[PDB]
């Protein structure tokens, strides 16, 4: 029956580093990777800011032969990916190919390709669209050339569910494993939407902040003065493993995953209820699934994206599903400093999660100057807090009412 | 926990729902056209199926409709259909038990078109406020489960021409342990426009044969030159087969099996041995408990290309041995062509509707099979037989690989 999964390798790249311990760094430092974006003319835009992806070197990865065919999303999940799989130390062989499967996932995919294709098409003709626009462009090719490029020939496909997407692509990873599907699988997602139609888009849903003046203060979790969300790049990937498979080669484990709760608000297309009730019962699953009574959870990594309707339907949902127990823990939001990553968010979150078990230690919620009504949990605010963690949540409640949770546990 | 189908419904280039679609399959009429709703005189390929005549307000007002994507009204009107067919009747009881997993290949290509064309020409703060909410692949998931109160597991897959075969098996397995009690899944697409048909036309994956649409889809056949581009969606009520006992549901089949396998090979053409192909069918009876011999009809992957094509009858061959010149195996896309996410979710109620009435669609406009070719892929006519079990395939650009397996329920 269901095999227990845990993690023993991890990659990124981030607005905070070019990979997991240099972002990391950032995160306990409490450093904010959310600047002016430098990449494009950003003028006419009510928000000219995000979090970018600083000093990506593609040639650390891929041949400039094969780069070149690929949108940054794909560079960036590829990036993340190969770091996962040298991490973890695992060995591919004919004799394990066919037991190791790839989900990375992603929100919007390859929007850059896709709008500098609409230019070709609209002003010099289809002739001259790219033909790699389809295979550099489309989501699941993040699946599909990591696949090829290592030889993984277990189940291959990725999710598309917005902020969402990585937590989905990591559970729905172990389910397979857990299943016997696979014994190890690639998961996690990526992201890179800082375009025209990225920014101009969220832009004319006035759902991002336009704090152009203070970029760095504009992700501001559960503060009374926050007004959307920040905008972020990058990637997260995991290797998910069985437990008596990388017990059988001596690899160095990470955590347990020992939960993955999902449910649907039901409710708006971009806004959460106020009272969080889909979140809630999406924790509810997650802690059941794991066995676990509520009061084991020392850490959440909130979804947290700096909205109004967003922050305080989390803080409704912790109180509802903890209790008293609420007080106890300590939430925060790594958005924070990132901004939000979209598709790669559950990824870069899961990572930070697994190493907030490994350090013991809860990232801080910076820019929370000024708490808002109702948000008293301990939301560590500013500086990062040392505590006992056992029991790690991370929640991301996304667009559609579309919520997944992770629970982390301490592997000995 | 076992899975059974209780509602069907569907979008194709045969027609706006099941029956219509069905007797068109069963007719070998194809849908395929020279496309009408836009100039394509620079184009290299200038048809393929649209779907025609669809009426949104059957489902949707005009203020709702408008805001969203066709790949996702398509995929409304395909899990409304599905959903009414189910009889289900949705509850504050039940409605924490019921999910969605409607997936779409690309996704709001025509909406992006429309808001670059005014991102280009006027900027940014011309961009439709609906954008993002109204193109996102999620979406169709998201809508439905609001406009039916839907609160159960809520994702997408993304798997090019594997999505519905994905979004089924997957959305079966949150059923099997025991996360719903039914689940919403299948897929939906609307690429057949400017950005996709040149963007495969840049690839040279479609047929050009311009000149005879209805003759362009013919897997198997010795002059194939490519896929022909379909719209359309397909939406299945899954639901635990002690849950739909309880309430009296009629049950069309039961999914018995679900296999999925990388071929790590290609972008887009598979190994000629279909190697991969073969590691999914097998990977998907072993779910299912049964040995190939048992397997009647198998809906092709089939999409008209030349690696494509001879890696499935390779495949076939390897997996049933001599078995494989018992069982029928046909491509409905010879007639629908090639929808892309929907494309498993569409012929997962083919072969469904295959096990319902006992009858093996054709795969059309095969006059000259290719070599190696000689299995029986049920040329030109419709094939009454003995089917007990039925599978289901999707091999999809990436070397994604997925298959169904559908069993007759008594
Ligand atoms: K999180
Ligand atoms: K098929």
């Amino acid at each position: 029956s269901r095999r227990r999964v845990v993690i023993t390798g991890m990659g990124m790249l981030s607005p905070l580093g070019l990979d997991v311990p240099s972002s990391w760094e950032g995160i306990l430092a409490g450093r904010s990777g959310i600047a002016p974006i430098e990449h494009m003319d950003l003028s006419a835009y009510s928000t000219r800011f995000g979090g970018s992806v600083k000093g990506f070197n593609v040639e650390e990865y891929l041949s400039a032969k094969e780069a070149r065919k690929l949108d940054l999303f794909i560079q960036y999940g590829l990036a993340a990916s190969f770091q996962a799989v040298r991490d973890s130390g695992l060995e591919v062989t004919d004799a394990n190919r066919e037991r190791i499967g790839v989900s990375m996932g992603s929100g919007i995919g390859g929007l850059t390709n896709i709008e500098n294709n609409c230019r070709s098409l609209f002003e010099q003709g289809p002739r001259r669209i790219s033909p790699f626009f389809v295979p550099g462009s489309i989501i699941n090719m993040v699946s599909g050339f990591l696949s090829i490029h290592l030889g993984l020939q277990g189940p291959n496909y990725a999710l598309t569910t917005a902020c969402t997407t990585g937590t989905h692509s990591i559970g729905m990873a172990a389910r397979n494993i857990a299943y016997g599907e696979a014994d190890v699988m690639v998961a996690g997602g990526s992201e890179m939407a800082a375009c025209g139609l990225g920014l101009g888009g969220f832009g004319a849903a006035r759902a991002l902040s336009t704090r152009n003046d203070e970029p760095t203060r504009a992700s501001r979790p559960w503060d009374r003065d926050r007004d959307g969300f920040v905008l972020s790049d990058g990637s997260g990937a995991l290797v998910l493993e069985e437990l008596e498979h990388a017990r059988a080669r001596g690899a160095r484990i990470y955590a347990e995953l020992v939960g993955f709760g999902m449910s649907g608000d039901a409710f708006h297309m971009t806004a959460p209820p106020e009272d969080g009730a889909g979140a809630a019962r999406c924790m509810k699953n997650a802690l059941r699934d794991a066995g676990l009574d509520p009061r084991q959870v020392d850490y959440i990594n909130a979804h947290g994206t700096s909205t109004p309707a967003g922050d305080i339907a989390e803080i409704a949902a912790v109180k509802s599903v903890f209790g008293e127990h609420a007080h106890a823990l300590s939430m925060s939001s790594t958005k924070s400093m990132t901004g939000h990553l979209l598709g790669a968010a559950g990824a870069v979150e899961a990572i930070f999660s697994v190493l907030a078990l490994r350090d013991q230690v809860a990232p801080p919620t910076i820019n929370l100057d000024n708490p808002d009504e109702g948000c008293d949990l301990d939301l560590v605010a500013h500086e990062a807090k040392p505590r006992k963690i056992d029991v790690a949540l991370s929640n991301s409640f996304g667009f559609g009412g579309t919520n997944g949770t992770l629970v982390f546990r301490r592997f000995a």
